[PDB]
Order: C-alpha cells, then structure tokens, then sequence
C-alpha cells in the first residue's frame, strides 16, 4: 500500500541482456537507492514478472528526512555507487566495455502519486545519459496504482518503446 501525498520512484534499464528495475530514493532530487539491489530480470520477462517488480522496487522508495540527506547526496558516494553499479552489470553479463553495456540501453523513469502510477520513456543522449528531449507528456504511459501487476508491465514495456536516440 502506497501512502497518500507520498512520492514513490523507480528507475527502469533496458538492453538486450537484462531488465533493470531500480529503487530511486532522495528528497525531491531521487537517484538509485544503495539500500536496494537492483531487480535485475530476464530481457523476456512477462508482465505479471516485471510489474511485481515495479510494485516492489517502488515501495521501497524512501523519503527521506534532512539529517538523511546529507549523507545520501554525498558527492564521494555517490560516484562510488555509480561506478559500483557498471562494474556490477559489467561482470554479471559480461560486457567487456563501458561501450558494449550502454550503447542500446534504454531508461524509463516511473513515478507513484496519489493512486497513479505514471511511467515515462527518455531520449538516449551520451552514452550515460538520458533526457526528457524530444518526449511529449503524452508519450507518458499512466495506469492506476492498483493497477493489476500484468497491466504495470504492459504499460512498462510501452513506454520503452517509445524511448528514442
């Protein structure tokens, strides 16, 4: 159950060899939460799969309090986390190079707020970087938070096919 008024975030990674679905927490700015692993699936997983997922990994999205934050958004960290993260997709599916992992992957960002959970597709920018460029608001997919978890991972697999570059 999803508080009333509460932000939830996730973000989403797609390539041909896994699908990323990643806690995000913060306080108003949100990145990858380290409390969580992310929940790394098979690229073919159905939706019932992939939005049991989403429903987890969001409510696991913490906000956080002041004193938290500091800690949270320390710049050290915070790379260190980052670099952690590649090293941990690079070993795990074998890519070899930076290259090889980034090139095709795609981002969708998902947002749960007061019963609607909203997912939204990006445009690829540099080879780690994502941007709202080029994406309409109605390229948004939205479905109800109560949604059934088949209905979460049809929306999901929309959305990422509507993320460009």
């Amino acid at each position: 159950m999803f508080n009333k008024d509460q932000d939830y975030w996730v973000s989403v990674y797609s390539t041909k060899d896994f699908l990323s679905v990643e806690t995000d927490s913060g306080l108003g700015r949100v990145r990858r939460d380290p409390l969580f692993p992310s929940h790394l699936l098979p690229p073919d997983a159905d939706n019932q799969t992939i939005g049991d997922a989403v429903l987890i990994a969001l409510s696991n999205s913490r906000t956080l309090s002041l004193e938290e934050s500091a800690d949270f958004f320390d710049l050290e960290t915070g790379k260190e986390q980052y670099a952690t993260w590649i090293a941990m997709l690079m070993e795990k599916y074998g890519y070899k190079t930076k290259r090889a992992l980034f090139k095709d992957m795609k981002n969708c960002s998902i947002h749960c707020i007061n019963d609607l959970i909203t997912i939204s597709p990006t445009r690829h920018e540099k080879l780690e970087a994502w941007s709202g460029r080029g994406i309409k608001e109605s390229d948004d997919v939205v479905i109800p938070a109560d949604s059934i978890p088949e209905e979460i991972g049809a929306a999901l697999r929309l959305a990422l096919s509507r993320c460009k570059g």
